[PDB]
């Protein structure tokens, strides 16, 4: 029984509080290295006969990547506090893993041997807005969406052409447009929209922001905005704006003032500047986004900058009653700042969803003191890799997913922002090579996977385009020109997720086979509710055997409707090329 | 090459900023499973040819416990950002470890694959006061040290037998006393006293706290303290106090109130009470320390308490200028409180040492937003295990030591509070079975290890006594009944640590052999200063071999002065049973 692979710490994804009463303890072991494993536990002060009184329940296997197996244990400390150790019987061997080491028998003279989860506090608890767990997001890069009132800038008219429209010049979008095609959304079934930056700024993309307190005229005015939110909410649609706090635009008052005066400027400390005769020759002598001079890094550490932002952050939550902030390049800001940020925001509107943009691992932020969630990129990479480019197998895929899933605490996932693409990556279609078939499978997986899914304005009606700035083509409002089949597909799937909690709140369970390198089958569960998903990611007709739960009564096809009685041990499911099917199991 | 054992995550002890411009990256791998390992790094936005421009430097093995070896990479990231990966070689096998997985060749099409340490913000940087690293702590339990002005309570005056007195009832210790024996301390060499709780409370010990704003009379008064404090500083001695916040006393005003009113009392929320007919029958129906009725837990979540306690914390820092708070049962309070706590305090007096009392793994609190350090109880467990009880071998010791050490970020250990005993643990001497020899070995080890050591009043003159309240015998001031040899021993060892930088803030390195069970040989290094310690943990004269570095010119005995030319491969050192020797290796 290899020990180099047995691991647990009482922190982050291994030990945490799920709710204000239940603790979650995850243990890591090698793949099939250990048969069973029990959670040995008890309240830290429950002593008797000079020996620590303790009881022991058993942990279940909740999945495994390509190396480890993961064990979960759900427990409620009688007296809000607990000490704990692990007991793993693998074959004839029997170990007891403790913070102090491995012992052939459970020490009982002292608690010191065991890991400890002090007090389960409700305040330290991690709780993200319960609603995002049920919404379906739709991102709409304002500029290229719909032209309502022509309070637009002077240049190019809708659809430059069939291919390649878009260099780095405007088409004239605007908030009004969104308000107008607001019926479209409500029909597609979405419940939340996320607008990319919209504050007074020089580009078609509002990231090189100029004034955070003013909405870009080319988009609208306070009136226009509060109306968009009114209509939205009115229909049950939430709104999340884009918070660009890591850096500011070149036209930002204070930064401009820094050149007007140099070392003199009353705003030097608002940025990070080394050399003062600001020269951008080889490259900026001050910290800028990547190396983009026209985008200097703010100084979230400075006292003022902090209050400038903090006010902004709250300004819109109070002035327009928005529903959340997409924090841009969030990972490049001091956690302290985010701590104050969350406090300011959450003190005004608890329900404000605080989504951050972090590409890599985000444990450091999702401790419950900073972000509500983060863009689940590691997931996207996988989905595309599997369905689009067909690089990894179904198991490799299943593995990569199990792995990420287990690197955060349970609830951290339930609020994750799962997207497949955005305004920075190649349109979902083109990445599939125009094989809509694939695109539908991507939507399926994503719309039938717990988290908080988001759709990029063009993808549902089959919009094609390469990388930036191609993914940003003007939304197609020509009935004839948009793929209604893809649209109906997403529509029904969205409404499907809408009435099958399992699909949006349950846990995944891959019944993977290291043999069916192209057959992927997983099931979502929530109490009684169980939905089975089968996918033949093959270019040939396949026959995939599906495990029918013994306890099943009925078996319904969420697509076809046909509802037949389950009966055999298994159900060989026949599917066409790149085909799929959703089955809802029963109980009686 | 076992992958189940390799591990790293960008966070905690694995990836942290050491200082303003330095990052430490640790890699975990199986013991001896890997020959070499190179840190593959580079800036996130550094590009050319569409290929990410990254470079490589090699990591050094910083030691290993029982199951893993450990690697450290000290990198100075320019522009402060970094995306990085590891490259571990072996018997021809060459693997590339990235957050995204294992590859036989470092990917270069996109940084997404690599681990990431975003920005190296200064404000999030962990910085515990600096002096604590350069001090040795003497801890005194007020009620049993020295008796000055007898404003003492009415009870037994001084001892009876050599170990008889002490049941759970007074003797007359008081602050004046501490003052009247400074010379003793000043002479011993200690430079910081940490004294048990001294606030109005009806108990020989003062955790039963009844008023956090008044010095229990029996010890003295406001004026007395200002003196102790005024004088200590004068002598170069710092003062730390015991903050008892996890719970209050039974005679605590606010709790008293709640006793006669219950559902009424303005203070109903100040604590934790389920059923309101407040009863201490089979056991409290309200949250209390362990199950100690007269010690109810506080609500550090409640707005008033928080303001109350935060003021207490600040009070004794303004009015008496103390240098450090000892936070008792700290692990049972919600981190948020410890964050506000740290701010209030540090804001008033940066040098305030905020030491928490956490037994188990204290990572969650050592992120830099809460405690400055914690009681190194894991290392105390090892020491005793090895020297006194003599269970584990020199290897098992050297391992546990490497394990606890590698589980925190370097600068966290530097400020760790290294104690060997308290008023809760049995006296070394008795734990050594009365073998003063072992004892001196403990002191030797303790005063040779990096951290901030703390001697327990009495242990220097070799007092005796087992568990509570044995370890609380009145202090022996009779020159006749106090081991002058031990005192004089600890004294020159302290004076040694004070003059050999390596001994106090350097790195440890065990050269112990696996077949060795009684010979402990280790070196403390810091720059060109190198101190070698040889310990014969055997009741029998021994000959231990000690390697000498090539460059070594001299080799000086620290407690003999004897100095001799290096010139040799090894130096067989002969020691008497339970012997020890400190060598300073001068080298041109
Ligand atoms: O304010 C409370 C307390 O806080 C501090 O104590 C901390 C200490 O600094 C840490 O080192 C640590 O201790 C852990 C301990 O070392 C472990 O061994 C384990 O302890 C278990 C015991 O081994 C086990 O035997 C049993 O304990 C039973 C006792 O044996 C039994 O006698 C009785 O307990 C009575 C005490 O013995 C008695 O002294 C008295 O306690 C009061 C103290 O005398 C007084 O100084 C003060 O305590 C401080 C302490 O000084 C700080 O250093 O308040 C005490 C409260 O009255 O009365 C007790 C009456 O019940 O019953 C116990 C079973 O309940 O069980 C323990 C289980 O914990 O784990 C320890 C936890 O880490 O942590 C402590 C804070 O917990
Ligand atoms: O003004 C600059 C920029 O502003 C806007 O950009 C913002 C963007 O819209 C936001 O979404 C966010 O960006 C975050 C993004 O959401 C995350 O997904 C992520 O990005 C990672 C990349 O996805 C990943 O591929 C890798 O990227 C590396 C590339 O692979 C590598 O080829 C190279 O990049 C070069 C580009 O390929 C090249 O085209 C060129 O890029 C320029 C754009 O074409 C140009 O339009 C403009 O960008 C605007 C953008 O359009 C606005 O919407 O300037 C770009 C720079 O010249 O040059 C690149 C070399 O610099 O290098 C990258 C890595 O350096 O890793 C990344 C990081 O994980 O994180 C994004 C935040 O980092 O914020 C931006 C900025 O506000």
């Amino acid at each position: 029984m290899r020990k180099e692979a047995i691991h647990h710490r009482s922190t982050d994804n291994f030990a945490y509080a799920y709710d204000s009463e239940t603790l979650h303890l995850r243990l890591q072991t090698k793949k099939n290295d250990v048969d069973h494993v029990e959670l040995l536990f008890g309240d830290p002060y429950e002593w008797h006969d000079g020996a620590w009184q303790f009881q022991t329940m058993p942990m279940r296997k909740t999945g495994s990547d390509g190396l480890f197996d993961y064990w979960l244990a759900e427990v409620k400390p009688p007296y809000r506090r607990l000490r704990y150790g692990f007991v793993l019987r693998a074959g004839g061997e029997k170990l007891v893993y403790t913070e102090k080491g491995f012992y052939h028998e459970a020490p009982s003279d002292d608690t010191a041997y065991y890991f400890c989860f002090p007090f389960l506090h409700r305040v330290d608890l991690f709780q993200a807005p319960d609603w995002v767990k049920d919404t379906v997001w739709y991102q709409i890069f304002p500029e290229r969406f719909a032209n309502g009132n022509p309070a637009i800038s002077p240049k190019g008219a809708r659809p430059w052409g069939s291919e390649d429209p878009t260099p780095t010049s405007f088409f004239g979008g605007d908030l009004q447009g969104i308000i107008d095609h607001l019926d479209y959304l409500a029909d597609l079934g979405i419940t939340g929209i996320y607008l990319t930056p919209i504050f007074r700024a020089p580009s078609n993309h509002k990231y090189d922001t100029a004034d955070y307190f003013e909405i870009d005229p080319h988009f609208g005015d306070k009136e226009t905005l509060k109306t968009l939110v009114k209509r939205c909410h009115e229909k049950g649609i939430r709104v999340m704006l884009d918070a660009v706090f890591n850096h500011c635009g070149y036209e930002f008052a204070p930064f401009q003032d820094v050149l007007k005066n140099g070392a003199a400027s009353r705003y030097k400390d608002w940025f990070h500047i080394r050399e003062f005769p600001l020269q951008t020759e080889p490259r900026p002598n001050y910290d800028t986004f990547a190396f983009v001079p026209h985008m200097p890094k703010l100084n979230t550490a400075h006292p003022e900058v902090k209050r400038y932002l903090l006010d902004v952050a709250t300004y819109w939550i109070r002035e327009f009653d928005i529903d959340g902030w997409r924090l841009d390049v969030a990972n490049e800001i001091d956690h302290q700042f985010w701590r104050e940020f969350r406090q300011a925001v959450k003190a005004l509107k608890p329900d404000v969803y605080i989504l951050g943009l972090i590409w890599h691992d985000a444990m450091p932020w999702l401790r419950g003191d900073q972000f509500d969630a983060v863009m689940n990129y590691p997931l996207a990479d996988a989905a595309l890799r599997f369905f689009a480019k067909e690089d990894m197998s179904a198991s490799e895929f299943a593995d990569r997913l199990m792995h990420v899933l287990h690197s955060y605490p349970k609830q951290v996932n339930e609020a994750a922002f799962n997207l497949l693409g955005s305004h920075d990556t190649p349109r979902l279609l083109t990445v599939c090579g125009g094989d809509v078939r694939k695109v539908k499978l991507l939507f399926l997986f994503q719309l039938t996977f717990t988290g908080s899914p988001c759709i990029y304005y063009g993808d549902e009606i089959g919009m094609t385009g390469g990388n930036d700035p191609e993914c940003r083509k003007c939304m197609v409002w020509d009935p004839e020109k948009q793929n209604k089949e893809l649209y109906e597909h997403v529509k029904q799937l969205i409404a499907l997720r809408k009435q099958y909690r399992a699909l949006r709140r349950g846990d995944v369970a891959f019944l993977t086979a290291d043999d069916e390198v192209n057959h992927l089958v997983y099931a979502k569960t929530d109490g009684n509710e169980t939905v089975m998903i089968i996918i033949n990611r093959s270019n040939e007709a396949a026959e995939i055997p599906m495990p029918i739960d013994a306890r099943g009564k009925w078996l319904v096809n969420l697509l076809t409707g046909e509802r037949f009685a389950a009966e055999a041990e298994t159900l060989c499911v026949s599917l066409p090329p790149y085909g799929f099917v959703l089955y809802a199991v029963e109980s009686w």
